[PDB]
């Protein structure tokens, strides 16, 4: 089994300074130590350097670095389908969220059937018509999915992205923070999410078996799982740009990422939005970063139970 | 929907000072701003000011302020009356809890159907001869029991004071620090409890749905939710009086909160207990402040999933 | 109802300092006073002094103190023996976790059908061929099931050994750190157990729903608890050798006692690895010493409903 690990040091996809330094810090937690023990071969492509865009002015007055978020992602997408095209499950670290962009797209361009689990505070499903922030972090999964192409307008930058996935083939896990426009989204195309309030009334169990029920209930498919590390509680992942109370316990990330290693079909991750400047002290930074090693090692085997 | 905000700054049912400040850190916590975004018409009663009783002396040598104590709760069940009639659900910021025999009163002058929730680490349900404090806020449910008056003696201040609710009509959620009198009372009215072991069993999906069984199974009645904030583990509420480990998570909170809204039927709120002097730090007394707030919202529509 | 106290100040199952303060700063938590408020009479043992072996050289080049921690362990079960020969419930402090083979050694002596559930963040199943640190603590029981003897070799200091139990006759609850071979054995010798991942699918009233069936389910049996202190989540018990995130919380803990006194059948008790040293202040040392007279006063009748 071969692994793939890629730096992806995006910060322009929101405005907060510092998860450029996303990838060093999971790195320097020891990440390839873990991968290898598991039994992992592994291919480090390094810290990306994605091409910069002289004047990317905003996007309707809103949208932040338009070009250079779509050309860093265009950039991401070819490494990633090279990698994946190689045989290699591919990891991704961020960087903020909008990275998902260019590793789903990357992904799908080997394996167009892809099934997504999104695990996070938060949808990310804002359009460029409905984010009240500008933020293309919150932003990516609008333009992956297929159906909400007709509501979703053309960003410079964008063009070359081709939205094949379908809103039934992503499935939400985390979700407590959501803006009035993504909740109409989510209810207008019938797209399956598990809030925090699901999970307290299910279990996490339950939850990944309803996961993956709907997902490769009827037929296998690749698995990319895009991991926000704000999906946990901000007492266990505090550095991080959008902390939101009320999240994840360890327990329970451990548990979705063993169920995804549990399919045999994980082809692809992201573990995002880890952002060390954010912590308070060095130890919030590092168990951050530490936590972010662990969801990792577990989607690729590591167990509790030895 | 209407809403009135009530602040009653009550502190002499018990003996530690501070509580009388509750009300306000939960206004600078957000508390109307909040309201209003969910929708909610709000009237403003601001912080009643109560009529205090000169040498008000113990009664039996262990009573504290019974005719203050007595005396408050008259005049706040005169305003709750009021609110209520004039069609406000009434939410009543504390203070100490012994204000519940105001609010259920005055409640239950107009809707003498009410049922009661009572979150809280305890049962309150000391009576003048069980109790080991003399502190008035932990025998509130002793005074409103009908089947418990020929138990329950006669304090100077509280003749005005009527039992309203059967023993059948109120439901706690949360127990974990019971004294053995209380106990006894409890088991033999047949008093039905939820402690904190019976969460750990049954979940808090399922105890709200068996709550609401035992309430509201054969009919719709208004709800009075009664909330301790002590009912919250201490790491989430440390600004607080009688603080006892091993209680309600965050999201366990948020849970019963909108279990209550989902009725459609919560008619009057006490949130009480919320002592900002005896944080450690002033984030200890924000966050618990902060917290308040988010169990009037939830109780009042705020969703995890927007 | 009689219960004895026996400190085992036990340093030398492994190679960190402090943990031979471990019965007094459960005893400063107030252990005595609990239990006697619960109504227990007490004989307390005080803490023993165990026989120093001179020139106790590394068994095989690397496990250490070979012969101090089999003599220590004799002479305690000679101690445990007497005790539950008076009738004596028997609660010993610990020191680490090697001090399980003096104290079941000598409880089964009266008690040759007792069973064992073992609390804990680890099997301490590893066999002197196995272990990769040489550390005793972490070998207790493979020292105690009789279908593995074939595979243990003989240690200088512990002829006087008899494998007391079987493999059937003993349950863990809360593995997360387990070594491979440990694992192996687990498997190979159909040793049952409830990892935090058992635990989060189950629920801790199934966990020990199972577990009593599994040892008690057919013929009423004398219960053994032995219990690591580091089986709860390091947050709540961060003085101890050898903590692993995502352990049990506060509630799942007091649960697990609860029900081990609901039994009836509590006959030795063990609390160990708690080790005051390895706090980085005095608020953890004590934190951490009063969970583990919280889980004693639980295993002896606390309860949360009063
Ligand atoms: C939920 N939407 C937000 C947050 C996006 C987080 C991106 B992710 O990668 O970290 O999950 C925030 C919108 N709210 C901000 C606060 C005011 C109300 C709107 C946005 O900026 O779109
Ligand atoms: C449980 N009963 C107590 C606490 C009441 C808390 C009031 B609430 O509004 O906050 O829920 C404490 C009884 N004491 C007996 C043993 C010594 C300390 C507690 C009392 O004072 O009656
Ligand atoms: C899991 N086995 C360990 C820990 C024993 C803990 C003893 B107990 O009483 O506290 O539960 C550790 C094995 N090592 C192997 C990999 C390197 C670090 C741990 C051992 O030393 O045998
Ligand atoms: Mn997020
Ligand atoms: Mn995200
Ligand atoms: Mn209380
Ligand atoms: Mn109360
Ligand atoms: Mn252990
Ligand atoms: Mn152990």
């Amino acid at each position: 089994h071969s692994v793939a690990v890629i730096g992806a040091p995006f910060s322009q996809g929101q405005k907060r300074k510092g998860v450029e330094h996303g990838p060093a810090a999971i790195r320097e937690a020891g990440l390839m130590k873990r991968l290898s023990s598991l039994g992992c071969h592994l291919k480090d492509f390094g810290d990306l350097s994605f091409t910069p865009v002289p004047k990317d002015d905003l996007y309707n007055n809103l949208i932040v670095n338009p070009r250079s978020v779509g050309l860093a992602n265009q950039e991401l997408a070819e490494v990633v389908s090279r990698a994946v095209s190689d045989g290699y499950s591919c990891v991704t670290l961020g960087g903020d969220h909008s990275l998902a962009i260019g590793t789903i797209s990357g992904h799908a361009r080997h394996c167009p059937d892809l099934c997504v689990v999104w695990v996070d505070a938060h949808a990310d499903i804002n359009t460029p018509l409905t984010t009240s922030s500008g933020n293309l972090h919150g932003q990516p999964v609008s333009f992956l999915l297929r159906e909400l192409q007709d509501k979703v307008p053309q960003l410079p930058g964008f063009s070359w992205i081709k939205p094949c996935i379908s809103s039934a083939s992503i499935v939400y896990i985390g979700l407590r923070d959501v803006d009035p426009p993504e909740h109409f989204i989510l209810k207008n195309y019938d797209i399956q999410y598990f809030s925090m309030r699901d999970i307290d009334r299910l279990g996490i169990q339950k939850v990944m078996e309803r996961t993956f029920d709907l997902l490769i209930g009827k037929r296998q498919r690749p698995i990319h799982l895009s991991f926000d590390i704000d999906a946990f509680d901000p007492t266990l992942a505090p550095a991080t740009g959008t902390p939101v109370v009320g999240g994840l316990t360890y327990r329970e990330g451990m548990y979705i990422a063993e169920e995804i290693h549990n399919t045999g079909l994980l082809s692809a991750l992201d573990l995002v939005e880890v952002n060390p400047q954010l912590a308070t002290s060095e130890e919030e930074a590092k168990t951050t970063a530490n936590l972010a090693v662990d969801v990792i090692a577990s989607s690729f085997g590591q167990t509790r139970e030895g």
